[PDB]
Parts: structure tokens; C-alpha cells; sequence
């Protein structure tokens, strides 16, 4: 057959993750 | 003789999403 | 001949960063 095709794009980047909590009374 | 290149592979899979960030300042 | 077959799966992207710091409190 002919040979293989050439790899795949590599995937999206994932998205940034939430913000965290707020923080604690000072 | 072969035949020509195959097509493409597929686009890999997503990243995952980033994890919560850190817990903000005391007030 | 028959075309070649399709090429391998990409490789995954990257995880994505860390989140903002959450506000203060």
C-alpha cells in the first residue's frame, strides 16, 4: 500500500484553570 | 508499485483544564 | 496500490495553567 499518512496536529492547549478561592478574613 | 502517502492522522485529543488557583490573601 | 493508511493520532495538548489567586478575603 502506500506508506502512512503523516502524525496528527498536536491536541488544543488545555483552558487556564478557575480562580481560587477567596481568601481568608485578615 | 505503493500508492501515495495516507491521509492525515486525527488532531490529538485536548489538554486538560488547569487546576482551581491558590486561595487568595487574608483580608 | 491502496493509499496509504491515516497517519497516528496527534499527541494530547497540554494541560492548561493554574487559575488566578482567588481575591482577597
Amino acid at each position: 500500500p502506500g506508506p502512512p499518512g503523516p502524525p496528527g496536529e498536536k491536541g488544543s492547549p488545555g483552558a487556564q484553570g478557575p480562580p481560587g478561592p477567596p481568601g481568608p478574613p485578615g
